[PDB]
């Protein structure tokens, strides 16, 4: 197994996957690494299993159909994995915890949103459709772009949104387009 967390790239108290060489901090894995379970399989491995069981699941889909899906166990897992892929980028730090807004010439968003809030909402089964999760994720970056206006720091929202969107297309097998 790797000697660093797959998500934050630090050593520490690491749990090792039994079916692949990845390792995790307890609360870096999503869901949080399970108490017992021998053997244990990481989220990467669980996602690969879904694909292998249903190879047609990789055929292209329309985004509108994906968003309307109910959050049954496989869609729950896919959203947890997508969230974890965002935390894998170091730039997620800017979006992880609760923000506050006090900048001359800007007003804070009407509906603040952050990654740890989406993480809690997934854990608490607060989303009934994929659309709820995706809307809160896109709201993070939209709030950031609107608040930071012409400051170059706006770019951090474009960067981490691009990681979200590429992973969304991959994980939910969105039909490739020009
Ligand atoms: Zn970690
Ligand atoms: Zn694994
Ligand atoms: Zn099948």
């Amino acid at each position: 197994n790797s000697n660093i967390c797959e998500v934050c790239n630090k050593w520490g108290r690491l749990f090792c996957c039994d079916t692949c060489p990845r390792s995790f901090h307890e609360h870096c894995h999503i869901p949080s690494v399970e108490a017992n379970k021998n053997p244990w399989s990481c989220i990467f491995c669980r996602i690969k299993t879904i694909q292998e069981r249903c190879p047609e699941s990789q055929s292209g889909h329309q985004e509108s159909e994906v968003l309307m899906r109910q959050m049954l166990p496989e869609e729950q897992l896919k959203c947890e994995f997508l969230l974890l892929k965002v935390y894998c980028d170091s730039k997620s730090c800017f979006f992880a915890s609760e923000p506050y807004y006090n900048r001359e010439g800007s007003q804070g968003p009407q509906k603040p949103m952050w990654l740890n809030k989406v993480k809690t909402s997934l854990n608490e089964q607060m989303y009934t459709r994929v659309e709820g999760f995706v809307q809160d994720m896109r709201l993070i970056f939209h709030n950031h772009k609107e608040f930071y206006r012409e400051d170059k720091f706006t770019r951090l929202g474009i960067q981490v949104q691009d990681i979200f969107e590429k992973n969304f297309r991959n994980i939910f097998a969105i039909q490739e387009t020009s």
